[PDB]
């Protein structure tokens, strides 16, 4: 259940960091970038597997700040990932040029879709969870010092896709304010083909669309 990241993810982890620090809202951007990607993939499997969306009918991407608990949540229902894809996808990586590159940042690191580490400007734990056709519902967990694997106790809640949990960083608490949410959602979902949600506040609550 234990993993030790590989040396090039370490390494990208770091450029990644020192490079957007100034620039740290674009994880935001990524997440939502990724998610789309996703979605795009389960369509396209749908095309030819009449059952593939039988865990979900849905193609959403739901945002949800947990302040309380200090927590983002960013929810796909996209193709999801495996056991085996969680660990292949997110604990290893022309990467060496991608690297050379990035040492000699923010549309090269879209352009390669390794965003998802750029979580760590503002999060000090990343957890993943998702639920794949092909297996059972996992959660992936890491500090950026190792990361591990289990099976969701929970069971397959998912249906079918990914949520990404955040927990934020002190000083990243801003992330955890509808209005900034909101306001970032809506600026970086604006191209984006699938529909994306916040759930917000109007006092009753309720799933808002921002694009
Ligand atoms: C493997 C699948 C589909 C891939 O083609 C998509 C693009 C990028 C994937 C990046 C990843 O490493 C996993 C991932 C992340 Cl990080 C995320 O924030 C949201 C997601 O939905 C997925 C995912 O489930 O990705």
């Amino acid at each position: 259940e234990k993993f030790a990241f590989q040396a090039e993810v370490n390494r990208m982890m770091k450029l990644i960091i020192n490079s957007l620090y100034k620039n740290k809202e674009i994880f935001l951007r990524e997440l939502i970038s990724n998610a789309s990607d996703a979605l795009d993939k389960i369509r396209l499997i749908s095309l030819t597997d009449e059952n593939a969306l039988a865990g979900n009918e849905e193609l959403t991407v739901k945002i949800k700040c947990d302040k309380e608990k200090n927590l983002l949540h960013v929810t796909d229902t996209g193709v999801g990932m495996t056991r085996e894809e969680l660990v292949k996808n997110l604990g290893t990586i022309g990467t060496s040029e991608f690297l050379n590159k990035m040492t000699e940042t923010s549309e090269l690191i879209g352009q390669f879709g390794v965003g998802f580490y750029s979580a760590f400007l503002v999060a000090d734990k990343v957890i993943v969870t998702s639920k794949h056709n092909n297996d059972t519902q996992h959660i992936w967990e890491s500090d950026s010092n190792e990361f591990s694997v289990i099976a969701d106790p929970r069971g397959n809640t998912l249906g079918r896709g990914t949520t990404i949990t955040l927990v934020l960083k002190e000083e990243a608490s801003d992330y955890l304010e509808l209005d900034t949410i909101k306001n970032l959602v809506k600026k970086y979902s604006q191209f984006i083909n699938f529909p994306i949600y916040v759930w917000s506040s109007k006092t009753v609550w309720d799933w808002e669309l921002m694009n």
